[PDB]
RNA sequence: UGCGUAAUAGUAGCAUGAUUUAGUACGAGAGGAACUGUCAUGCCGGAUCACUGGUCUGUAGGUUUAUUUGACAAAAUAGUG
């Protein structure tokens, strides 16, 4: 009876995510959590802009 | 003289809470209203003294200090002792 996305989601960004959507809506919105690996993004953090 | 009018002017009541609605509506939950009804309350005003309190030359009674009038008596003075 499911539909499914297999998307991506950053472990930092997720503080209490699937807690708040699982209450609100339970079996219509039901995250299942599962790692995988570390996805690398175009960017570069370092400390003060310089020029 | 009475009983009246009423131009002109002034003019007064305002504000809250509890509950009823309703743990309702609303909201995934967290929380959480209103119209309406009632009982009250804050300040504002206009009166009144039945109660309660206040006051006392009612110099109304009661008490007592000092002095005076021989004593008791009953009074006086002490600016209402």
């Amino acid at each position: 009876d499911m539909f499914i996305i297999k998307a991506v989601l950053p472990v930092a960004e997720s503080f209490g995510f699937a807690d708040e959507i699982r209450k609100r809506t339970s079996g219509l919105a039901s995250p299942q959590l599962v790692f995988s690996h570390w996805e690398i993004i175009p960017s570069d953090p370092f400390w003060v802009p310089t020029t």
